[PDB]
């Protein structure tokens, strides 16, 4: 259930459904059913949206 990942790079969202996040931000992964785009929730900003799965790595 707790699935914490850390952002490896900045990402500015290009649309409505993706999530913008800063390098070093910690995110709860909500839905990793797809291998390319994961639904994530920022523990910092409280925003929720899709992120590129290759921009994050497992974290505490």
């Amino acid at each position: 259930s707790h699935m914490t990942f850390v952002a490896l790079y900045d990402y500015v969202a290009s649309g409505e459904t993706d999530l913008s996040f800063k390098k070093g931000e910690r995110l709860q992964i909500v839905n990793n059913t797809e291998g390319d785009w994961w639904l994530a929730h920022s523990l910092t900003t409280g925003r929720t949206g899709y992120i590129p799965s290759n921009y994050v790595a497992p974290s505490d």
